[PDB]
């Protein structure tokens, strides 16, 4: 199974300014089909603003752009990807502004 190595925002992090994106780095590459990061505010509204992209030169990295000037709130980045080894993986990265 692929595992998160690191993310920006980090899990349960408290940000100092509004982020432009959510970025996730996996220990092994992840595949194109069905990947996503969907980001929600605490009202359940979507705050990502673009389709999720696997980095063109690095299939370990997945990013999604965010709406500008997000307010102070608690957020949930819900992610899904298919591992290089075939296993579907998913999770949530909570963070706050």
């Amino acid at each position: 199974h692929a595992y998160i190595v690191k993310s920006s925002p980090g899990e349960n992090s408290e940000l100092k300014s509004a982020p432009a994106q959510v970025e996730i780095e996996f220990n092994e590459p992840v595949e194109e089909g069905f990947h996503y990061i969907k980001v929600y505010n605490s009202n359940g509204d979507r705050v990502d603003t673009d389709k999720t992209e696997i980095k063109k030169d690095n299939h370990h990295i997945m990013t999604v752009k965010l709406k500008k000037n997000l307010p102070k709130d608690v957020y949930r980045a819900e992610w899904n990807a298919v591992s290089a080894d075939g296993h579907p993986v998913s999770g949530v990265i909570p963070f706050s502004i």
